[PDB]
């Protein structure tokens, strides 16, 4: 498994997140965004993802924060930056590979059950360039 990533991200999660509700991966339940929760998912489990025994760290860190529909964009956005950035920066591997974590696209979603709720999908690709 690519579980080395899981360990790194979980450690950072433990140290820097709000600590409200965490998901190892996005659950197969009804829209999470009914309640405030955060899930962290890194690429390599969806597919074989080619297991790497390499010294270099590369992964997509896809972090999803789920918040009530009554939560405005600025608050969702704030939640994302204020927690997620200190979390990712806390990952030692990111410090090893790159000077600072390089941004990738932000997408706003809600797409499991009905989707009228609020979730913020932030994607970070590491070793992107």
């Amino acid at each position: 498994k690519h579980t080395e990533l899981r360990a790194a991200v979980l450690d950072a999660l433990e140290k820097h997140d709000t600590g409200a509700t965490f998901f190892d991966g996005r659950p197969a339940v009804f829209d999470e965004a009914d309640f405030p929760a955060v899930a962290v998912y890194l690429t390599g489990a969806e597919y074989t993802g080619e297991e790497l025994d390499s010294d270099t760290w590369q992964a997509e860190l896809h972090i999803e924060v789920f918040l009530p529909a009554q939560v405005p964009d600025s608050e969702l956005d704030a939640w994302m930056e204020s927690r997620i950035y200190p979390v990712m920066s806390d990952i030692p591997a990111l410090s090893d590979l790159i000077t600072s974590m390089v941004a990738s696209g932000y997408d706003y979603r809600r797409d499991d059950d009905a989707g009228l709720w609020s979730s913020a999908d932030l994607t970070y690709v590491i070793t992107y360039e």
